[PDB]
RNA sequence: CUUCAAGGGCGGGGAGCCAUGUGGACACGACCCGAAUCCGGACGAUCUACGCAUGGACAAGAUGAAGCGUGCCGAAAGGCACGUGGAAGUCUGUUAGAGUUGGUGUCCUACAAUACCCUCUCGUGAUCUAUGUGUAGGGGUGAAAGGCCCAUCGAGUCCGGCA
RNA sequence: UUGAGGCGCCCAAAAUGAUCGGGACUCAAAUCCACCACCGAGACCUGUCCGUACCACUCAUACUGGUAAUCGAGUAGAUUGGCGCUCUAAUUGGAUGGAAGCAGGGGCGAGAGCUCCUGUGGACCGAUUAGUGACGAAAAUCCUGGCCAUAGUAGCAGCGAUAGUCGGGUGAGAACCCCGACGGCCUAAUGGAUAAGGGUUCCUCAGCACUGCUGAUCAGCUGAGGGUUAGCCGGUCCUAAGUCUCACCGCAACUCGACUGAGACGAAAUGGGAAACAGGUUAAUAUUCCUGUGCCAUCAUGCAGUGAAAGUUGACGCCCUGGGGUCGAUCACGCCGGGCAUCGCCCGGUCGAACCGUCCAACUCCGUGGAAGCCGUAAUGGCAGGAAGCGGACGAACGGCGGCAUAGGGAAACGUGAUUCAACCUGGGGCCCAUGAAAAGACGAGCAUGAUGUCCGUACCGAGAACCGACACAGGUGUCCAUGGCGGCGAAAGCCAAGGCCUGUCGGGAGCAACCAACGUUAGGGAAUUCGGCAAGUUAGUCCCGUACCUUCGGAAGAAGGGAUGCCUGCUCCGGAACGGAGCAGGUCGCAGUGACUCGGAAGCUCGGACUGUCUAGUAACAACAUAGGUGACCGCAAAUCCGCAAGGACUCGUACGGUCACUGAAUCCUGCCCAGUGCAGGUAUCUGAACACCUCGUACAAGAGGACGAAGGACCUGUCAACGGCGGGGGUCUUAAGGUAGCGUAGUACCUUGCCGCAUCAGUAGCGGCUUGCAUGAAUGGAUUAACCAGAGCUUCACUGUCCCAACGUUGGGCCCGGUGAACUGUACAUUCCAGUGCGGAGUCUGGAGACACCCAGGGGGAAGCGAAGACCCUAUGGAGCUUUACUGCAGGCUGUCGCUGAGGACUCUCACUCCGGGAGGAGGACACCGAUAGCCGGGCAGUUUGACUGGGGCGGUACGCGCUCGAAAAGAUAUCGAGCGCGCCCUAUGGUCAUCUCAGCCGGGGACCCGGCGAAGAGUGCAAGAGCAAAAGAUGACUUGACAGUGUUCUUCCCAACGAGGAACGCUGACGCGAAAGCGUGGUCUAGCGAACCAAUUAGCCUGCUUGAUGCGGGCAAUUGAUGACAGAAAAGCUACCCUAGGGAUAACAGAGUCGUCACUCGCAAGAGCACAUAUCGACCGAGUGGCUUGCUACCUCGAUGUCGGUUCCCUCCAUCCUGCCCGUGCAGAAGCGGGCAAGGGUGAGGUUGUUCGCCUAUUAAAGGAGGUCGUGAGCUGGGUUUAGACCGUCGUGAGACAGGUCGGCUGCUAUCUACUGGGUGUGUAGGUGUCUGACAAGAACGACCGUAUAGUACGAGAGGAACUACGGUUGGUGGCCACUGGUGUACCGGUUGUUCGAGAGAGCACGUGCCGGGUAGCCA
């Protein structure tokens, strides 16, 4: 047949390619050598385009402008320190090993001093639950409890633009504009809408499947649609 | 040669070798033309699909969301009236522009290898559009019709494989 | 009275015109019995010649003689002699006293062909012999070129842009070149400026051979000259998506490839950007030249300045809105000029830049001030954290103001105020699950004077003739002018300026016919039309009143329905005002006041999809795709998913409120049961599970064999259905897990089926409601429901109408005639046909007849199975391709073990390789992971292929695909069909072999066991089909035995004849045996079925052999046994295609024709039976005999290089088996009305409701509303509803692609007539100069058909009820021909009214599509 879309994806062509070069920043944790006299003052609070939540602009003790992870409360004019002996307060960065335990926390870092990996999306938070010298537990957003090394980075406080996912999108035109935003092609036709030669289940003289969803793990990229490897489909049981 | 044995098989009392013509056979293009393929390397996104960059376009009218206001009633929460406001993949619209339902009209050696006329649809949006730019052939692109990729597509075009 | 024979008669119906070939024939020109004489082949006889064969003579196949009664046709094909062409060679010739070639002509040869003469030509040409070969054409939808008919034919008309006319000019020539006038056309374009693209197309002069839809003196044509001038307009510079180069790395390698660096490129209308305005000038340039004025940058000098870089700018989304404000437009008034002349109105102008200077609203801020309720807005809003008010800092226009300007421009005047205000300036508000460039540059940061400011573009077109589309193409192609006037809501219509044009480039003529395209008007009726209101029409703008069901409360809604609408006079209200809006009173005209133009028809029921949106560029716009919403799945990021061979990369400036992979498809109510199969996932004692290493055997080693351990995977267990999917049969469980819950239901799903009931209609296969056992509904394969929406499917009502009854008249362009220009399709030939026949069964050409004087014009298209396309349907080919899968075989990929990297101390610690994070220090991880290699599992993700044959086409079924028997089979042998009956793919250690003894079925008699006797040629038994053989046996019993043995042949069979393997049989020999006294019998079973190649393996016995050589291991071979290919003379092997493609076939199917006629229709014979009695008024079984060619079926003759489908329609002819009408006979005939029958085809046989229907059902009329043929008449006539392409849905089936003789929505209709045919019109010739009048061979007719009513008559008849006829009248209906006084239509003749706009008003006119609209309408033509 014909490669499906799914492999027309990873060719990283313009139409499945995200817009970067309207792109604000890639929000990093500053870079300090140890210490804690780095603080600066919140300039603006602006809309970052890849991620629909804001993002606050800060200018550091050494005069350096960068746009960073915004919290939830963290207005203009207020003050955030970032390093290791940082005031315990909502917007401050300061490894796991100092942040109290039972305190929602976002940007978690997965190899210390990366910029921070994990809880960055509207309004979602990791917890900070157990402590020890070699290691902290933090849940994250997904209620999966990772071990991490206590001299990972974090800011306090959950992700600000929370509820976002609350209210629909009501028409198809909301959603071409925030996928416009995104490195994701849209509409979506259905496998079972498509011709033989495009897809695994397209064809037939009505529309359904042709084998099972339930695609094997070991399944090769052209095949593997539909349910990926699922442990069980349905509601029931 | 096979064989206790027997019986069988093949060969045996000197004609061949070479040359020229000719009949016929096999491989090769194999008396000549005749078709849909398959494979290789190249040339195409001046058409068209989808994306991106930078620009441009949308008479006039209708309907009157939220919010705000004033008055009245109420302890209050509020409610009602009027006004204000001017929302909308909103309506009417041959505005510009886009599209193409019916006539199965005209044309059908055409004006035209997709045209003409009337009728019809959308027309502030998932809108339309110019230019620049990206994606290339078992690969793109596809709101999916096997649609589109320069009058070429259930696998483009060119030349080669090839007679 | 009865029998037999001969000929004839009845029985006896078919479609364009009857037939024995025709004429025609009757003591024959018939038939039968005899007879006589003739005609009539290429046969037969005969003269001569020829070829061939043979004989004699001969070197001869050279002559000559002879023989053929026993030689003379021939496709494919075998054999043989010869003709002609090119060039070579030897030998030998011809030619300027005329070669070859060509044209016409003479002679020879059976012929291929040879040769001569005359003319032309003007330089080469032969012959014989031996060679050479790019050596011979009528054909291939053959190739190239040329040419004819077609034909003086089509086109030069059709487009909302209908364009011209009269004079004159120039010229050899003028409809179209130029001037004037008159008349028109274009208004977002037909005007102005440009981008791209073109490329000299621009200007001048000279031209007409080319080009130009005709002509041309003209031109985008031909030729020659000429033409594009920049510091300040673009390029240039900057950066955008992004591109390239270099380095680096990959790659076998590169002109290849991702990342990372560096550099460069990347914007001419339309991103950013230092600077120019006004006028004049040329045939052609112009912010470029010239005049005037101005500005920018750099640099030099001089003065100033020490500031200098922070900040600002460049620099930014969508929606609403205020303020400032120019041009324009309009109003007032004044001046200048023009126009008009019943008025005094109308038009044009009244100018003046860049720049320099100056002014500043908004915003922000400061001082003052002191609000407790005030300030403020179009709106939001603001404030003791300090409101209003007052003063102030900062600060805008492409704007005002002054200069510029005793510049420029104007014939002149050379204005002033106002309103609305594009540009431009500056603010306020709102929206985003959307957040709306960057860089160079500028500012920050003065002034003089002088210098420099190079390089590239610059013409013209920018389109119904300069671009793309082969064209001077009705197509396509971006930007700015969006503010010209009236009009009106308007960038709308209509009209008109400025400007442009008469080049959407052929004309002239005919009241101008038919016919066609566009269109106007049609009385009465009003959808009767049709699949369907298709087409058309109706409605319409604005204000007032008023507005249902339902609803998601938004909507429905402009629901529906009703009223109003002009002009004139004078006014009121809102507002600063408008040349803005809203109203009032009085008067007044028309048929009509949104008077033209512009401008919705309305309502209801149902199906689908919720909605806006998307789509098959070019037959599908839809119910299909998308969508929000719902849901499930995977993944913590060194992720999941995806791309790359690699280096690397997308997702990702992303992180679970994420984003990947799928399903369902808004909201609302819900979403049952099943985990057996399949899928996915988890687990797993035990079983199974590869390679490496390890152990055993083996080998001096190795191959090799076995064991031990055992990963993923599998077995097994569990979870899971919003995962594939399933939800029945039976009974009061069974398959295979469950056994259909809510709902919905004759569905776009229901076969039956037009289901039943109801609604509605005269009538309703439709539609809707209800019922509903549902062939075969049903829950995210989502069920139900639903307001709103829709170029979606169906139905009903009101309104409207030429869709129809039923057609008419008119309008414009064609059409017809003339000038000019000028194709193409098509063509084997011949061709004046017609009716029949025949023929490969569908003939202009054959046969027989009939008809037919030639030529030409116009026509509509009957025929040429017309022209167009090597049929898409169907089959076939050891054809192709796309697609599917649990087809065959493989290839990527994933998982997993093992080896290398890889290190120290069956579980563990470490750090040093290696990986990742961190800028670094250092941190995480760690001998793992990555990578290289190998092994096992999964693996349509991808590739190559296969998926047979037979067959009354193919599929399905079957196997007549290898074997045996009987019959078919025609008394030797051979013999077919999907011919009839039926078998074999073994079985047996005895059921084989021999010998001895013996005789069986069945029956009878004596004591179904057993015993004795008799009869008993064979019916018993003999393994199994059938046919055949057998009696001291081939059967039975008994005993002994293993010949069912080894080896090698002969022959027949397999395969008649007649080649062919395996297999088989009969018959021998050699060896060894068994039995018997012996002869002899035993090469399996009495005979005919019971079977298998090569390669490879295993097995048996002996031997041969392996590369210099010996030993050992392991191999190669001679002979033979066993293992299977049943498609059985041997491939290892599944499907779909409607997305399709090719080669062919009428070798083969679908239509139709043709044959047949079982079927169908009709008839006839006999006449049981009943009809109260009565066969025969009427009905009529069984059986028998037929005719037709309307049904169906059969066959495969005709067509697959195409004979267009069903139904319908329109128009023509016919048949009779007659429905009516006429004339008749019978009656169970009183009458009336009927029933049955006969002759008869003249005429008629109609309108409607459901359905695509044919058919049929139904309604009302009727004299009756008959049937059938003409290629199921009729697509070069129409329609396109059904069948039957490509899109989609439902049900069913399928793992799937996909299918269905199921349903459903959508889905294209080519061509200029050569021949023939006919309808009409002419020109010639014949009869043989004229005028007028006739005749009538023949030809056509339906010219007429039918009904009702009155008198007869309430009469005959009949108890009555009821109720006729002859005849005479009047009318109606259908058809026919003609005509227009009358009625009616038309009437773009004409007259009137009136809306908009333009000519100033008036008068009088143009335009509004070929009349703006409305009213009336003569002639004519018409019903
Ligand atoms: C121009 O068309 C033809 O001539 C055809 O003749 C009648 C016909 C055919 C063919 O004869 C022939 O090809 C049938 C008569 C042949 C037949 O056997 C059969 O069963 C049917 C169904 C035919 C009817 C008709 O069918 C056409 O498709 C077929 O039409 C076509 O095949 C095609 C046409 C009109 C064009 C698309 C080429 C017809
Ligand atoms: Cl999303
Ligand atoms: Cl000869
Ligand atoms: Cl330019
Ligand atoms: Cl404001
Ligand atoms: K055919
Ligand atoms: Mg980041
Ligand atoms: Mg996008
Ligand atoms: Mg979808
Ligand atoms: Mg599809
Ligand atoms: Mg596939
Ligand atoms: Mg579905
Ligand atoms: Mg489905
Ligand atoms: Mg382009
Ligand atoms: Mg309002
Ligand atoms: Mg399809
Ligand atoms: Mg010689
Ligand atoms: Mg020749
Ligand atoms: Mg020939
Ligand atoms: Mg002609
Ligand atoms: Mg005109
Ligand atoms: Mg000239
Ligand atoms: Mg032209
Ligand atoms: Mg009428
Ligand atoms: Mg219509
Ligand atoms: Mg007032
Ligand atoms: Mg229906
Ligand atoms: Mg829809
Ligand atoms: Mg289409
Ligand atoms: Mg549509
Ligand atoms: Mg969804
Ligand atoms: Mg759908
Ligand atoms: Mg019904
Ligand atoms: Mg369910
Ligand atoms: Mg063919
Ligand atoms: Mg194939
Ligand atoms: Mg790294
Ligand atoms: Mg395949
Ligand atoms: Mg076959
Ligand atoms: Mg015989
Ligand atoms: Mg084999
Ligand atoms: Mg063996
Ligand atoms: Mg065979
Ligand atoms: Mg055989
Ligand atoms: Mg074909
Ligand atoms: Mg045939
Ligand atoms: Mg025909
Ligand atoms: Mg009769
Ligand atoms: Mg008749
Ligand atoms: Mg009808
Ligand atoms: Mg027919
Ligand atoms: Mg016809
Ligand atoms: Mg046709
Ligand atoms: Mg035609
Ligand atoms: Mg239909
Ligand atoms: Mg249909
Ligand atoms: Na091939
Ligand atoms: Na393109
Ligand atoms: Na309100
Ligand atoms: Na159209
Ligand atoms: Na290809
Ligand atoms: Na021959
Ligand atoms: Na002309
Ligand atoms: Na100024
Ligand atoms: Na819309
Ligand atoms: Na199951
Ligand atoms: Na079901
Ligand atoms: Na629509
Ligand atoms: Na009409
Ligand atoms: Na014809
Ligand atoms: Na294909
Ligand atoms: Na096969
Ligand atoms: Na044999
Ligand atoms: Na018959
Ligand atoms: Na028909
Ligand atoms: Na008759
Ligand atoms: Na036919
Ligand atoms: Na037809
Ligand atoms: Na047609
Ligand atoms: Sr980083
Ligand atoms: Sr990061
Ligand atoms: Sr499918
Ligand atoms: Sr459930
Ligand atoms: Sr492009
Ligand atoms: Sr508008
Ligand atoms: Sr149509
Ligand atoms: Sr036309
Ligand atoms: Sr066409
Ligand atoms: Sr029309
Ligand atoms: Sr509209
Ligand atoms: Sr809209
Ligand atoms: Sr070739
Ligand atoms: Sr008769
Ligand atoms: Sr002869
Ligand atoms: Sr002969
Ligand atoms: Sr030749
Ligand atoms: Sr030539
Ligand atoms: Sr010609
Ligand atoms: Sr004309
Ligand atoms: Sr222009
Ligand atoms: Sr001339
Ligand atoms: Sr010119
Ligand atoms: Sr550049
Ligand atoms: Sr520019
Ligand atoms: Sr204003
Ligand atoms: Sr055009
Ligand atoms: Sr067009
Ligand atoms: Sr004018
Ligand atoms: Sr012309
Ligand atoms: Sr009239
Ligand atoms: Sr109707
Ligand atoms: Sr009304
Ligand atoms: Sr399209
Ligand atoms: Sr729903
Ligand atoms: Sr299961
Ligand atoms: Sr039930
Ligand atoms: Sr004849
Ligand atoms: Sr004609
Ligand atoms: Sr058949
Ligand atoms: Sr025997
Ligand atoms: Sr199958
Ligand atoms: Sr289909
Ligand atoms: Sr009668
Ligand atoms: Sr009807
Ligand atoms: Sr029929
Ligand atoms: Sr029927
Ligand atoms: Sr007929
Ligand atoms: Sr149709
Ligand atoms: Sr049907
Ligand atoms: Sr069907
Ligand atoms: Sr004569
Ligand atoms: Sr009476
Ligand atoms: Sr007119």
């Amino acid at each position: 047949g014909r490669r499906i879309q799914g492999q027309r994806r990873g060719r990283g062509t313009s139409t499945f390619r995200a817009p970067s070069h309207r792109y604000k920043a890639d929000l990093e944790h500053r870079k300090v050598e140890d210490g804690d006299v780095i603080a600066g003052t919140v300039v603006d609070i602006e809309h970052d385009p890849a991620r629909s939540a804001p993002v606050a602009a800060v200018e550091f003790e050494d005069g350096d402008r960068r746009l960073i992870l915004a919290p939830e409360g963290v207005g203009v004019g207020d003050e955030l320190q970032v390093g290791v002996s940082a005031e315990i307060a909502p917007g401050n960065t300061l490894p796991l090993a100092e942040i109290p335990e039972g305190v929602p926390v976002c940007n978690v870092e997965s190899s210390p001093g990366d910029g921070g990996k994990f809880a960055r999306a509207s309004g979602v938070n990791a917890q900070l639950l157990t402590h020890d010298r070699n290691v902290a537990v933090v849940k994250l957003p997904s209620g999966e409890m990772k071990r991490l090394d206590p001299q990972c980075r974090a800011t306090i406080g959950v992700v600000a633009g929370g509820g976002r996912t609350d209210k629909p999108f009501v028409k198809a035109g909301n959603k071409h504009h925030k996928m416009k935003a995104r490195g994701t092609k849209w509409p979506n036709v259905r496998g079972v809408a498509m011709n033989a030669v495009d897809h695994p289940f397209g064809g037939g003289g009505r529309q359904h499947p042709g084998k099972p969803k339930s695609i094997s793990r070991n399944a090769p990229p052209g095949r593997k649609v539909g349910d990926i490897a699922s442990k069980r489909t349905g509601r029931g049981g």
